[PDB]
């Protein structure tokens, strides 16, 4: 891996941000590799969490957000087109009303905002994964 | 411009990181337009700046740092491989020891750190640009 797993990335996010995650999951499918990344508001990681995304390749996706130190109501998605053994593009768009997700430039999911982006001040990438690089584009 | 510009973005920088600037001049070089890319130590513009780059375009590259609140001995470079009318990409690479400074692919100068980098809290683009985009990659 370039970067250290698990990744915590100092962040500034804004309506136009694009967070792009590039990275091979360490463990073939059938090993049960995941991914996980979280848009936390402060650098602790029991700080609140304004989206959570978790991949458990070949199978689904959960999503979520942390509140006052609660998870929220959980959302799923089964649309997971990572390939088995490959590098991904993990892209994760603000825009003005939700986060869009696309994988290997395909849109998944469309994570609506219960806190504004601009609370997140630190981006974690985690799980079976190596990370090739992670950028933040404006 | 997709950005306005000044353009004030908030940063994290560590060894290894990468800022990314694209744009365009918004004069021709007979009308003398500059570019200017501030490492600055806090959003406040009156701030401290580790890194300060000003090119005019078709002339010559000033660079130069603000510390207690006085500006250090200039340093200068005529390596100003920009052309005239064309969009740019200006990347600025953080080593351990310096920002080492690519104008359209072409390292042109190594200014050494006298603050480290993880002082830098914003990138601060202006002048006389029109701005495609601005990347922060690691
Ligand atoms: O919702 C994401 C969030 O939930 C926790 O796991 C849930 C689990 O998804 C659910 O099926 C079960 O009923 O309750 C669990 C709460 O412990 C995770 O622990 C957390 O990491 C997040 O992934
Ligand atoms: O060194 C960059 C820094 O200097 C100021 O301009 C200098 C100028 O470059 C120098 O030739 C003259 O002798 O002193 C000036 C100080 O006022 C700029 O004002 C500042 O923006 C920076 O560009």
């Amino acid at each position: 891996s370039s970067l250290p797993v698990p990744y915590k990335l100092p962040v500034s996010l804004s309506v136009g941000s694009c967070v792009i995650i590039k990275g091979t999951p360490i463990h073939s499918f059938i090993n049960g590799p995941q991914l996980q990344v979280d848009f936390y508001t402060d650098m602790d990681e029991d700080s609140d969490i304004a989206f959570h995304f978790n991949v458990r390749f070949g199978n689904h996706v959960v999503m979520n957000r942390r509140e006052f130190g609660i998870w929220m109501l959980e959302e799923t998605t089964d649309y997971v087109p990572f390939e088995d053994g490959k590098q991904f593009e993990l892209c994760i768009y603000v825009h003005y009303n939700e986060y869009e997700i696309k994988v290997n430039g395909i849109r998944i999911y469309g994570f609506v905002h219960r806190i504004p982006p601009s609370f997140v001040k630190m981006v974690q990438v985690s799980r079976d994964i190596s990370l090739t690089s992670v950028c933040v584009c404006n």
